[PDB]
């Protein structure tokens, strides 16, 4: 049954990331500046979220960023290096970030998430980005 019909609002927030690939040392620069405007789940309205790295479509070797209790405005500005992805490749991947809350009732309740190729962003430079974490789906029921 090829359906499916929705469109309901939700406040999900967005997630800031900086873009840009080296030549020389062949690698790529993620720097994940914060989140903000990320959605609760405990009653007080604490949760802990967290970003997540995916090269799609290649899942094998993936990253992530640390998890930060009872924050939904978390600063991570950390960064990342994927080592041994050669550019020419690399613009046929896609940068995938998700942001989730760990949380221990639940197995996963995952809030959203953004898709980006990096062979549209100017990976000849470093490159900032303003997305708004996309409805990665409620949790099933």
């Amino acid at each position: 049954g090829s359906s499916g019909s929705s469109g309901s609002r939700e406040n999900l927030g967005r997630i800031q990331f900086s873009v840009g690939y080296n030549f020389q040392e062949s690698t790529l620069t993620v720097k994940i500046m914060k989140a903000q405007e990320l959605p609760a789940k405990d009653f007080s309205g604490t949760s802990d979220p967290f970003v997540k790295i995916y090269l799609l479509p290649d899942k094998k070797h993936k990253l992530e960023t640390k998890v930060k209790r009872k924050n939904l405005n978390p600063h991570w500005n950390e960064t990342f290096l994927f080592e041994g992805f050669p550019y020419e490749k690399v613009v046929q991947r896609i940068l995938y970030l998700q942001v989730l809350d760990y949380d221990r009732f639940s197995r996963n309740d995952p809030i959203g998430e953004v898709s980006i190729p990096l062979n549209k962003v100017d990976l000849t430079q470093m490159q900032t980005f303003w997305k708004d974490l996309k409805p990665s789906g409620p949790s099933s029921g």
